[PDB]
């Protein structure tokens, strides 16, 4: 039986930002209430869950981040959980949340495509009416402030396929530099109801090797083409099922709320050695970095 040892919860779906190439898109506005969110942390600590990662969807859009902040405090103080993360756009990130919850946060992963503000706008990195400047740079000083690790995610697509980021990864220095080719995924960036399009932003695998090679240099590095990323994630949705992506899109299990971890985990299409080939378990604890 696969443990699920490292599990992504996408509790909300809504997000504040644009992205044409969102591969997990605005279906819903469905979010569990929080006591339903801590029921299914619990039964996935019980099956031997040691790394969340909270994701989206914009995790600090809902309830101004309090909700993440609190599912945070829960799996590290009362589920004692080894690693807790979130992936972020970053524009929603404030200090006073950073000074509640920040001793709880293992990993902060900001997302960001791009250094030219032109390509971010025409990726859709942006909010409709007003807008957030640097972002970035403030949410990794807090990183550094309270003394979380912090973690950058960027997507290789058309509009960022030449870009040379060395000096910028520099500077910022993150432990761990995700690097995705953009994947597409039926039902979210493609088909007739989608609510994206990620055609225009699609990269053939020799410009993301490209990309991967033109940025070598950097040992944060941790590159996932389309093979390594597909299928080596366990992705809870926001009423708690898996999504299964093995036959490209992403199919829903039952919710481990009504059938627990183990039953819903056979419908999770998890590929457990791609997990392990793309770095998937790594030294995620802070008392370890
Ligand atoms: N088919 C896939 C593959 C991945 N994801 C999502 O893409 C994000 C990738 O972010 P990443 O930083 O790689 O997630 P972590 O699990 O925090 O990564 P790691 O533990 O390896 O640092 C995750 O929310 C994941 O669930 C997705 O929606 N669909
Ligand atoms: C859907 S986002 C959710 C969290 C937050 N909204 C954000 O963008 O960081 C999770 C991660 O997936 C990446 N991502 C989104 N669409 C993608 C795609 N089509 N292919 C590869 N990665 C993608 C994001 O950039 C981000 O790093
Ligand atoms: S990838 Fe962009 S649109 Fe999709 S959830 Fe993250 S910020 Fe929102
Ligand atoms: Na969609």
């Amino acid at each position: 039986m696969t443990v699920p040892v490292s599990v992504n919860y996408h509790f909300t779906r809504q997000c504040n930002y644009q992205c044409g190439f969102c591969f997990h898109t605005a279906k819903t506005s469905f979010v569990l209430p929080i006591e339903e969110a801590k029921k299914g942390l619990l039964m996935l600590m019980k099956a031997g869950m040691e790394k969340v990662n909270f994701s989206g969807g914009e995790p600090f859009l809902h309830d101004r981040g309090k909700f993440v902040g609190e599912l945070v405090r829960y799996c590290k103080q009362e589920l004692e959980l080894p690693s807790v993360s979130i992936v972020s756009n970053g524009s929603l990130i404030r200090d006073n949340w950073f000074n509640k919850y920040g001793e709880c946060l293992d990993i902060l992963a900001i997302s960001c495509d791009s250094f030219d503000e032109e390509t971010n706008v025409l990726i859709g990195r942006r909010q409709k009416g007003k807008n957030h400047v640097e972002a970035l740079r403030r949410v990794r000083d807090m990183c550094q402030q309270y003394k979380v690790a912090f973690k950058l995610n960027t997507v290789v697509n058309t509009y960022n396929k030449q870009e040379d980021m060395t000096s910028h990864i520099q500077e910022l220095c993150p432990v761990r530099w995700k690097v995705f080719q953009c994947l597409v995924i039926a039902g979210e960036n493609s088909g007739e109801d989608a609510l994206r399009d990620a055609e225009q932003f699609l990269v053939s695998n020799h410009e993301f090797d490209q990309f991967i090679s033109r940025h070598a240099s950097l040992e944060c590095l941790v590159p996932e083409s389309n093979e390594k990323m597909q299928n080596s994630y366990l992705i809870l949705d926001e009423y708690m099922r898996f999504l299964d992506c093995t036959g490209g899109s992403k199919s829903p299990s039952k919710s481990i709320l009504d059938v627990g971890v183990d039953q819903a985990m056979k419908f999770s299409g998890f590929d457990e050695k791609m997990f392990l080939k793309r770095g998937g378990k790594y030294v995620w604890s802070k008392a370890d970095m």
